[PDB]
């Protein structure tokens, strides 16, 4: 049957890359895009642990694709999913610095809304 490409993950229907190069978040996009994909969306408290367990694993800070470029403090995923689930850091989103994109931080893969030109690692979804 069909198959992720190699160095591409398969979990629940859908294929997921870490893409370790530091870039800002349209960057990340950008390439995602490229390769067939998007960036991450996260649907459930199973697909966070996949991503924090086998995908991020010991990087500490990258992309997913929710951020609040359009409507601020109305987050959507960059995909056109559903925001069926969030794992905010508490008191995220903060709008601080003037942040309209969206990382994942921390051992427990909760999220946090970022500068969207800081360099960062990023995950894409196929
Ligand atoms: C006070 O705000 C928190 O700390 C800052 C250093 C930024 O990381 C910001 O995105 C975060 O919400
Ligand atoms: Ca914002
Ligand atoms: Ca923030």
């Amino acid at each position: 049957a069909v198959e992720c490409e190699p160095s591409w993950q398969p979990f629940q229907g859908h294929c997921y890359r870490l893409q370790a190069e530091k870039r800002s978040w349209q960057e990340s996009k950008k390439m995602c895009l490229r390769g067939g994909g998007d960036l991450l969306s996260i649907h459930s408290m199973a697909e966070l642990e996949f991503i924090t367990k086998q995908i991020k694993q010991e990087v500490e800070e990258l992309w997913i694709g929710l951020n609040d470029l359009k409507l601020q403090m109305n987050f959507e995923w960059s995909d056109g999913s559903l925001v069926s689930f969030t794992h905010w850091h508490p008191f995220e989103p903060n709008n601080f610095r003037d942040e309209d994109c969206v990382t994942i931080w921390g051992p427990e893969g909760r999220w946090n809304d970022s500068p969207c030109n800081q360099s960062l690692p990023s995950i894409c979804k196929k």
